[PDB]
């Protein structure tokens, strides 16, 4: 519980690599420690100054990511509340809990459900791509990883298939728009992967 801590209170002066590798370790070893990493976290970014939370919120997300092998399935669908409740409560923070979701997706304990609610809330109340180079940049990015894991047809379309069409609209959301080339590159990929892989 020390451990913790410390650390929590050591990534506020912005260690970088150094503490984001021993906290990925010991969650990877002990399995046990994400409840408490989350729950000492839960108060970290309770102050009301953004600077805290996207500061939790980031490497809350690099260790989510580091550890997507093994994760309660319940545990995983209370992960997406929080995130939510973060995107409707507060702004200007959205960006990091893009890398959040990103980083959750890998994630094969997703019930039906969860991930339909996921898929309709992700561009429904924030709406990706207004305005600012990252802002529309990041959205390819998690575009592109919920496309390669479970929105391709690896089993057919039993039951995926209400994604499906909105999926269309949502790579339409943020077009129209791009104007350096690795948005380009991106929308074109996506765009040739998607003919083929979509029906």
């Amino acid at each position: 519980a020390v451990v913790t801590f410390m650390a929590n209170l050591n990534i506020d002066d912005s260690k970088a690599n150094e503490t984001a590798s021993t906290v990925t370790d010991s969650i990877v070893h002990r399995s046990i420690k994400l409840l408490e990493v989350v729950v000492a976290l839960k108060d970290y970014f309770l102050s009301e100054n953004e600077v805290e939370r996207k500061k939790a919120l980031t490497c809350l997300t690099t260790i989510l990511a580091k550890t997507p092998k093994d994760h309660l399935s319940k545990n995983e669908c209370s992960v997406i509340f929080q995130f939510y409740q973060s995107k409707l409560d507060d702004q200007a923070l959205a960006k990091e809990v893009l890398e959040g979701f990103a980083a959750l997706a890998p994630m094969k304990y997703v019930s039906i459900n969860e991930i339909a609610q996921l898929l309709r809330l992700l561009l429904d109340n924030y709406q990706q791509g207004q305005h600012l180079a990252s802002t529309r940049l990041w959205p390819f990015k998690i575009l592109r990883k919920i496309f390669d894991r479970f929105f391709v047809n690896g089993s057919s379309t039993e039951q995926v298939k209400r994604i499906n069409d909105l999926f269309i609209e949502t790579f339409l959301h943020v077009a129209n728009g791009e104007k350096d080339p690795r948005n380009l590159l991106l929308s074109f990929a996506l765009n040739k992967s998607i003919t083929s892989s979509l029906q």
